[PDB]
């Protein structure tokens, strides 16, 4: 009558020998309901993935509650049966015919053992079940030499007539004392390909993401290990991390990785499922999850989707399922112990959809900060998931894979698995359609199909506030000395004078203006500053702050600085003030006049923003009203005009390294003399228009001729007025 | 929220009794680290008293959320640096110190730090820097209510309960509230321009009769706005085709139907020609105060207080040419031109113990005053009409 619906995951207790395969610790009144002899094999459903992992069944001290049960942590690591998993029970299979070689495969080794073996045999076989899939032991106490190895005993060859059970366990008959089919030592490869076993995923797989990996496994082991050193300083322990970032950025990889490595029991919800008709079930079912949470000692709770299951109340009060179960859940949890050893964490997105009422620091303190991965990250990724799949499938040098991970900047963590997926297809298809069912094995991973690749992805994810456009090294980097010495100076003072500034008061202007011709040297030095200062750098652009939304460009603006703010002492650059600065000249609307008085009483209002420094590049200086354009702020102004003999002849070398100058003839000076009225793009776009007209004469050229560059420089014009400058010179004095 | 509060629950009759909770301030931040400190006790941590008040003079807009969160962000900074260097080593040894704290209210980043009611930071009269006259009238016209509402209640006079500030934006008009409230010993009330403005229709008219009943539950006290020309022109700038609601209201509520004679208003505009007639009317704000550029005793004491670092004697100025040469600037320029000598000087070697005059000349000739004489006139024939 008892009619045990669902069970639960436990691990064995009390080390000791015992069954260590068979265990099976259940409550005799669910053996008696099944009408299954307790002598015989048992099968647990563990909802999908058929063959039920039959295994022998024992009996309990009826001191093991009905509601958990025990697989042993051989089957747990085989099966990789999570705690918390939903767990059935049915009835057993048939009787195995026989096992014809289980074979060892001695993981994380180099085999040639022969001393440490020591009889394995009578170890492997001198147990109930031996189930071939996997076993799992330790490594115990055996002669002199330490250490802690494990093996592999997946490969084998017995076939069995259902195809359902893919666990395929056999029987055991070795003799021993204290011998299979002609042995069953060999090999020492990785597990069987073709059973195709899941595997538990490591935190090898993670790349990257290293500063928050160790800063995340230091957040769930101090409170789950180390209860009793928190507890004695009495600050009240942390219930809650939180785990935001963009979609699809590697944060639900990083929850089964910690899932799978903690050995303690940890609660995963599938979000707005619990949500029912009835007010009462969701109450219900939260206390009661929580119960069985308190109730056992080590517990982790994971809740994915919060936004959906708890909604902002200003946003939109639908009802139904609303901010009354938050309270009781919040209610609920901040009573369940003193100590305890418990950690939350809540994998959500943007958190200004999460409920502000879910932010206090006495149970949601920590905060785990997720962004775009850079080209180092998707460099290494590209590495660790190449090291996955392993050489034997593919071929590419180390240059190849920092190039493709250059290529490829705004991409997210999860494009690379798209990309590698989509090239593993295209070289298939290919394949199929060229060389007409060929050994596949030779085809492999090249780069045309990476490239086809990368050509037909045509990712969603690129309108985001990070901007990690590419950079340029020094070699790009045209202008002048004084410029670059300026530059150093100001990006050197906050970095190692901070303390002198603390001391003598001073602090930074924090303010520098950059206002020249529209040519060039305004758009390169965010560049510059992302090369050469290895800082974050944080670009906005000037009308991808606009949105159609009033009040949308301030509230991005309000997020865009407090990220600033959090992501520790860095530069921020604005591309184009003079579109929303102008709001005097042009009537404007109220966002523009709201904006303006944000930035003016943020940069410099109420608290002082010293770690930070704030750098604006405008075309025209004009539009920036003097309101905000008082000495104090943005004080420094830098001329940064028209490139110099020396800069232009440096671009032009720059341009010209392809072709060949011995051969031309040209020293690129009298050039440069002639070409001095224009910029730096003017003198790109002024050689690759040279290089197209020599390339129009018989395709593909080696060298360009003279008569290339006149055409060139008669085509196009500077396209700059003098008066521009005097009246960029009239303002530089007036300043 | 008592706004979203049902106002049929808000009234006197069954709710008179309101008790008003506000940020706390420094000396309270202060008292609550120094309790919690001997909560835990100094057996685990050492924090002499000297770090504790700078810390609290440090804190700004924390709440009192914010110390727990501090203290508990510290705790685990210093048990995670622990452990990553001296390799599991006993906790205890490692105690509390500065620098994890500095680090903590770095990272902690509060969501508070917008609110209505701004607790600008006190400043002591020494580094102050104003004129006599000046001091005189406005100890005279502070101290007049607080031992005079008896009186006049019994004369019938009242107080003029206006006063305007118009001048120069140099300086003289943001460190003047500072210092009223520093030796008022009042509650002060600090609200910025844009700062009441808001998109909605109507937000703004709520906003004001919030800050204006606050203020009358909040004791005779003084109320300060930073600048009201952003919103007092109606006709000559036409700020949106808005704020006549906003004008209204602000005046019918200094004198209208009811007048508040506890209360005195201060008005501070960077602008007199922004004012509306309206609000130029005799009665109300009838006080003006030219409160021009400082003179050349504040300046020189400016000079002084931002030499006091620096060593006067090795650099061997007398501090009276430098002040006579700069009599043109105001008191925030003086400030930067100071900074700016200070960052020129300690270019060359990084840390110095004195700045040069060759320096000093260096800033001065590098920075202009950035003042026009039109201005000055400008204000001269205002307080000449007025
Ligand atoms: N940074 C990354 N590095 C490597 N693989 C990644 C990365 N991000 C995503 N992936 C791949 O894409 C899959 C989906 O990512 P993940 O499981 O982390 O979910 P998510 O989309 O970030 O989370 P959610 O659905 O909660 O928003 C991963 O299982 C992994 O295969």
């Amino acid at each position: 009558f008892k009619l045990p619906a669902e069970f639960i995951t436990r691990p064995h207790p009390s080390k000791d020998h015992g069954k260590e395969t068979c265990t099976a610790y259940i409550h005799p009144n669910v053996l008696s309901s099944l009408e299954i002899n307790p002598g015989s094999f048992c099968t647990v459903g563990k909802i999908g993935e058929n063959g039920i992992l039959v295994i022998a069944r024992a009996g309990d001290e009826e001191v093991h509650p009905v509601n958990v049960i025990t697989l042993s942590t051989t089957i747990r690591s085989v099966g990789n049966l999570i705690l918390g998993d939903r767990l059935e029970l049915k009835k057993a299979q048939v009787q195995p015919p026989y096992a014809t070689k289980v074979t060892v495969g001695s993981l994380q080794g180099y085999n040639i053992l022969e001393c440490m073996e020591e009889k394995v045999i009578q170890k492997l076989l001198d147990d109930s079940g031996v189930i071939m899939p996997g076993m799992i032991f330790q490594n115990l106490k055996t002669k002199a030499g330490d250490e802690s190895i494990d093996v592999v005993i997946t490969d084998a060859s017995d076939d069995s007539l259902p195809d359902v059970s893919q666990l395929d366990l056999n029987m055991d008959d070795m003799y021993g004392g204290l011998g299979s089919t002609h042995i069953t030592f060999s090999k020492e490869t990785q597990a069987n390909r073709k059973y195709n076993l899941p595997e538990p995923l490591s935190y090898a797989a993670v790349g990257g993401l290293d500063k928050e990996i160790e800063s995340l496994k230091s957040a769930i082991e101090i409170p789950l290990h180390q209860p009793t050193l928190f507890s004695s300083f009495g600050v009240s322990p942390p219930r809650g991390i939180l785990l935001h970032g963009p979609p699809g950025t590697g944060k639900t990889m990083l929850l089964r990785v910690v899932a799978n490595t903690s050995n303690a029991h940890v609660l995963t919800i599938n979000g707005p499922s619990i949500v029912s008709k009835y007010l009462g079930e969701t109450e219900a079912a939260l206390r009661d999850i929580f119960n069985e949470a308190r109730k056992y000692q080590p517990s982790i709770i994971f809740i994915d989707e919060i936004d959906s299951i708890a909604p902002n109340r200003a946003n939109d009060d639908s009802g139904e399922v609303e901010s009354r179960v938050v309270a009781t859940l919040l209610t609920l949890m901040d009573g369940m112990g003193a100590a305890g050893k418990v950690v939350v964490i809540a994998a959500t997105n943007r958190p200004n959809s999460v409920d502000p009422a879910l932010r206090r620091p006495g149970r949601f303190d920590q905060e785990v900060e997720i962004g775009i991965p850079d080209v180092d990250a998707r460099f290494d990724i590209l590495t660790k998931q190449f090291s996955r799949m392993s050489s034997d499938r593919h071929v590419l040098d180390s240059e190849a894979i920092k190039y493709i991970a250059s290529k490829t900047h705004g991409y997210v963590g999860a494009d690379l698995t798209a990309l590698c997926r989509e090239s593993v297809m295209k070289t298939i298809q290919r394949g199929l359609g060229t060389d007409a069912n060929i050994d596949k094995f030779s085809l492999k991973v090249t780069l045309k199909d990476v490239e086809s690749a990368m050509v037909d992805i045509r990712p969603s994810a690129m309108r985001e506030i990070f901007l990690e456009m590419p950079k340029v090294y020094w070699s790009d980097i045209g202008g002048q000395e004084e410029l670059k010495t300026k530059m150093k100076e100001m990006i050197q003072l906050p970095l190692e004078a901070s303390e002198t500034f603390a001391r003598l008061g001073i602090s930074a202007p924090k303010g520098v203006l950059l206002y020249g011709p529209p040519g060039c040297s305004k758009t390169l030095t965010a560049k510059a500053l992302a090369t050469e200062s290895g800082i974050n750098f944080l670009a906005v652009k000037g009308p991808e702050i606009f949105n159609k939304y009033v009040g949308e460009s301030e509230r991005a603006i309000r997020e865009i600085f407090r990220k600033a703010r959090s992501a520790a002492p860095s530069i921020i650059f604005f591309d184009e003030i003079d579109a929303l600065s102008p709001d005097r000249d042009g009537s404007s609307t109220s966002a523009a006049n709201h904006v303006l008085t944000s930035l003016l009483n943020e940069i410099d209002g109420v608290e002082e923003l010293k770690g930070v420094v704030i750098v604006a590049a405008t075309n025209r200086p004009d539009e920036i009203d003097a309101a905000l354009l008082r000495p104090g702020r943005l004080d420094r102004h830098i001329y940064v005009g028209p490139p110099d003999v020396n800069a232009r002849l440096e671009i032009l070398k720059k341009c010209t390294k392809k072709f060949n100058t011995e051969e031309s003839g040209v020293d690129l000076h009298e050039l440069a003399d002639r070409t001095e009225g224009y910029s730096g793009a003017e003198v790109v776009l002024l050689c690759q228009e040279a290089g197209l007209a020599a390339i129009m004469e018989d395709l593909d050229v080696a060298k360009v001729e003279l008569r290339h560059f006149e055409k060139a420089f008669k085509g196009i014009a500077r396209g700059i007025t003098p008066e521009m400058l005097s009246y960029y010179e009239e303002f530089a004095l007036r300043s």
